[PDB]
């Protein structure tokens, strides 16, 4: 309330005005009880700021500090802002300077650019990017994908090095395990059998703890699938259980086929049954077909994986369903092969093998920050012209990261320096409906959706031309899509919707290629959108609330008096919800609909909508009143019939 | 009773006589359900065996079969024999024939002496030795002494993955970690501080049960030392313990002393206090007092520490002790640098580091197998001569495995194939001194086990010179005690007995070296001393018994009448003992005290005789009525001062 004015101008009081200043003592910083020399400044920066400290120090406006509400600033105080001896040591603005000079380097001009963009809250990169740019060894890559290295305990334990190594910086991961061999297969040298994937599981959820957590990828002909979708359940079996890792299904259409027709559904051994998960589509259906056929592995009715899978989503809200055929129908990034998993939120999708890491850095844009009252004032519109000049800026920010950033595995480098997948998001959506008076659920929500991503993906693509221009195209660019001028939309069989020209872009990037093999994939905000203010992403408000009530909802309610205490009362004990409420203007109650009062069918549209812009995937979260096994079987085949990508990350209940 | 000439019959006759033919079925083996190719026999010995067949197949005494008791060859079935779809297809005669060939090759004049005295139970090979001995991949080596890499994420890795690899074999295991830092220990490029040992631990005993148990060796400086000790306590606090690896602590003098004069002890981290873990004696207590005096670590009562092992020790048998000043002052090896650790059971003192990991192959003397009746009858005497002569047959066996091993990890084939440790042990002591009607703890049972040991140390490094003569020395052995002709019992300060020729033996040594830089460490026999129907190694018995009686207790409770109802009764309900029953010759009674009934100050007094005997260290077990405080205090000191190397193994209770 107050209390956030009161909160920064203490901050201001324990630490030293002037950025030049509080590097110095950052970058001279030494461990009390060790004596030892601890520098959270690179020697880069530091001496950057130091042959620029009066074009730098004055640069910084003070007074931004004070636009980040109580929670929002605590949020950057409790984890962002660098620590002495525990003492802050870092305003809100010294921390944003730092991470533009992170990324810049010696291009003052864009720093100072970035600086004034962020501090005016146009957007913000990912947290491992506001922790890391700039200090010695700056890890601002946010995902990781990684490939289980072989069938061995060399392989395995080579893998889970590997990530280890990963998750120590502040690497999310996601590891795909198709290869690994099922409980009872055989192995040479022995007389035991084997114990399978839970084992191996837990030798993993050991290491995370040990340490980033971790999403496991995993097709649903392994024949350890029963167990592996269960991983979370609460009434665990103990020893079978891992409640520290994610379960994500990587579905082929085979499978939903064989579950939709009351089918059968084979399961196998990898090593039974090799190669079902180097191809796909027809590729992959006549291969499952014959090992079928061969009597390979074990059938069963599909239905009762289906079910059990539905068992575990409704339980545990996992696992994450991510379609492995339009992932890779779908993908710019083909031409390198069979892509096996997403990451640890489903957004992600890259090429990924035991000799390559697939990395990316992640920003969001901030969508209510381009929403202005027209040329005249009985209105308020949306500026897709200033939207469109920053995903420029974030999609430059983001390339220059890849060049500047310190790989943990050799593995990434490798990977990430080859392709320079780069990945843009959003928050406010929400809150960008909210100020137009957008109910989600309208006919111009989804018009206005499906423009924002229409010009985010146009000056992503434009920019990302633009930078191959002058520093060559990506090294694997020859051969994609792109290369071709197959963009997005074209994979989805779509024509655009219009509103940039997609002709010319198209012929430039056929004739100069483009940096980055992938640009956009939207991801989870969560941190970073609670330091600007604003809804995660692109969901829905969850609820409209000695709390904290919605802005605008407040707003409204005080502008025709019907706000007062016989009133407060009636939201808290009503979980954030205005709907079958005495008093309130229908017109609020549509545009204020809380995301348990909206259809998903809904949600699913918009997804699909705005998905034919999006170069990988995007977290899309479901959300049930009390789940139904019906209700989520026609949400998943609702979705997987649009060809989502990612037809589900979290199922959020009740 | 007449069970075991049932079961043997009955193997017999699902059983192919004809040890070529079983080999050809073995060699031929394919696993049903996978259709693969599952060989049992290496094609190196198959080929042998076939150039040979009628050679072979004639050597064997079916006959021999017959002698090993009910449960004796229970164990060689559940556990030793090879299978083929569950079902046993070898002969003991085959086993044994088998591991001849898997050791010598095609030397077949050796292969046969080693399977007639095998055959007549004169001696046998570790249990990895008896699993792998002839099949593809002989993993025949059954301890691994393993160096922690280095105080790293990559460090700990690469020695989890190289722990697994040996686990995986037959591989036990023993592990130092002196130089993981502790916890609160500061981390660069981090915030938060390190977990210490118990989490890294915790890790160990997950990749254990995964995959040859664990032991970690710490010495008790360390930072993390009294956690470290509790990890069995089985009124765990959870996160904390570790119920399935082993703690052995790494005993400096200094410790010891400084408990003796109820003094302070530091503790430090090995960040904070470099090179502890290098250096012994009085480089150590050099080093040791001056981080003490410069305040580098957290000073205590050194009983406090003192008195908490004893709890564990109590509680769970737990941690071992092996005293690191004896292991270092007192070994061949010393020329290598400074020895961090024991082995998995206490025996092994050998040099380790991380890119070499001490490996030992290890066989056991049947004790018994030399008694006999003298020139005339009245008597029964121990045959030193041809004790002595299997020795030199059991030390070229164990030299020939070095060659012909398969090394799960590079590390260890660096190591042995350099210095060339070997260890001998023996089994039924307690049975030797009850054939010989000597009490333990009598003057000609001293007598006895001192001379047992000389002829063994004499026999195998006699051996040993004889190889290096044939072969040269092994790669390191200019520069060792040896090469100057100081062995065993010179640096205990001692003359030898003198029922062998020292003199001789010293000369040939200095003249031409010696194949093998260790030859002596008794371990514990366990299931190899069953098969041969013996007591296990060098300890007494623990107890004289629908159960299985004391055969020699038997023999004359029988041939003195007092056998009975009103007899059998009694033991039974008696553990085992004879002591306080109303009818029983004195004599008797102090041939069959029971361990719980026998002196350990008698115990550790033989230990130290024999120990002067022994290249390495041996696997001394510690036997307490009602533990107290005070007796497992004068019990530990009494063996330090003794100037034993492994004070103690497990504590067995009650």
């Amino acid at each position: 309330t107050l209390a956030a004015r009161i909160a920064i101008s203490n901050l201001h009081k324990q630490t030293t005005k002037q950025f030049s200043k509080v590097v110095e003592d950052l970058y001279r910083y030494v461990n009390a009880a060790t004596g030892k020399p601890a520098p959270m400044i690179s020697d880069d920066v530091y001496n950057i700021v130091m042959e620029n400290k009066d074009k730098l120090n004055s640069a910084i406006v003070y007074d931004r500090d004070f636009q980040y509400s109580y929670f929002g600033f605590k949020t950057l105080e409790r984890s962002y802002l660098l620590r002495i001896n525990g003492q802050v040591a870092e305003r809100p603005q010294h921390l944003i300077m730092r991470v533009a000079l992170g990324i810049h380097g010696r291009d003052i001009e864009a720093a100072l650019e970035t600086y004034n963009l962020m501090s005016l809250k146009y957007f913000t990169h990912a947290s491992p990017t506001l922790f890391n740019a700039g200090t010695p060894k700056p890890q601002m890559s946010s995902c990781f994908l990684v490939a289980m290295k072989e069938d061995s305990i060399e392989g395995i334990y080579d893998t889970l090095k590997e990530c280890a190594l990963i998750s120590k910086t502040a690497g999310g991961i996601g590891l795909h395990i198709h290869n690994i061999r099922s409980t009872g297969s055989y192995i040479a040298g022995t007389n035991g059998t084997s114990n399978g994937l839970i084992p191996m599981i837990r030798v993993f959820n050991n290491t995370a703890r040990y340490v980033g957590a971790f999403a496991l990828y995993l097709e649903p002909w392994h024949a350890d699938i029963f167990d592996f979708i269960d991983i979370r359940k609460n009434h665990g079996k103990e020893e079978i259980r891992a409640r520290d890792l994610f379960p994500a299904l990587w579905i082929p259409d085979l499978f939903m086929k064989r579950v939709e027709e009351n089918g059968t559904w084979t399961l196998f051994s990898p090593t039974s049954a090799p190669g079902l998960s180097d191809c796909y589509g027809d590729e992959f259906e006549a291969l499952y077909t014959r090992y079928e056929k061969e009597g390979r592995g074990k059938t069963i009715k599909a239905q009762k994986l289906w079910y059990s899978i539905l068992e575990a989503q409704t339980e545990t809200g996992t696992p994450f369903v991510v379609y492995k055929d339009a992932c890779n129908r779908k993908s710019n990034q083909k031409n390198l092969g069979v892509i096996k998993s997403s990451n640890l939120c489903c957004e992600i999708v890259e090429y990924s093998a035991p000799d390559e890491t697939a990395v990316c850095n992640l920003a969001s844009v901030a969508l209510p920050a381009f929403i202005e009252t027209s040329e005249d004032g009985k209105t308020s519109t949306y500026n897709f012209k200033k939207l469109h000049e920053i995903a420029k800026v974030v999609t430059r920010n983001l390339n220059r990261v890849i060049d500047r950033n310190y790989y943990p595995v050799e593995e990434a480098r490798k990977s990430n320096m080859r392709h320079r997948p780069i990945a843009l998001g959003v928050q406010g959506l929400a809150d960008t409906f909210m100020l137009l008076r957008l109910p989600f659920d309208s006919e111009e929500a989804r018009l206005l959706n499906i423009q924002i991503f229409e010009t985010i993906y146009h000056a992503s693509m434009e920019a990302s031309c633009e930078l191959a221009q002058k520093d060559g195209p990506y090294e694997t660019f020859q051969g994609s899509p792109a290369s071709q001028g197959i963009l997005q939309f074209d994979m989805w069989d779509q024509k655009p919707y219009g509103m940039w020209d997609w002709d010319t872009l198209r012929k430039d990037i056929m004739k100069h290629g483009v940096r980055n093999s992938l640009t956009m994939a939207p991801m989870p905000t969560a941190s970073t959108s609670q330091i600007l203010g604003y809804n995660e992403c692109f969901e829905p408000v969850t609820s409209n609330m000695f709390q904290v009530v919605n802005p605008y909802l407040l707003r409204d309610l005080v502008d025709l008096g019907i706000w007062d205490e016989g009133m407060k009362q009636y939201l808290i004990t009503q979980n954030g919800s205005i709907q079958g409420l005495p008093n309130v203007p229908q017109e609020l109650k549509d545009l204020y609909k809380t995301v348990w009062e909206i259809s998903q069918k809904t949600i699913i549209n918009m997804a699909a909508d705005r998905s034919v812009y999006i170069d990988q995937s995007h977290s899309l979260n479901l959300f049930l009143r009390a789940p139904t096994m019906g209700k989520l079987t026609s949400m998943h085949f609702y979705g997987w019939k649009k060809g989502l990508k990612t037809g589900m990350y979290y199922l959020r209940t009740q």
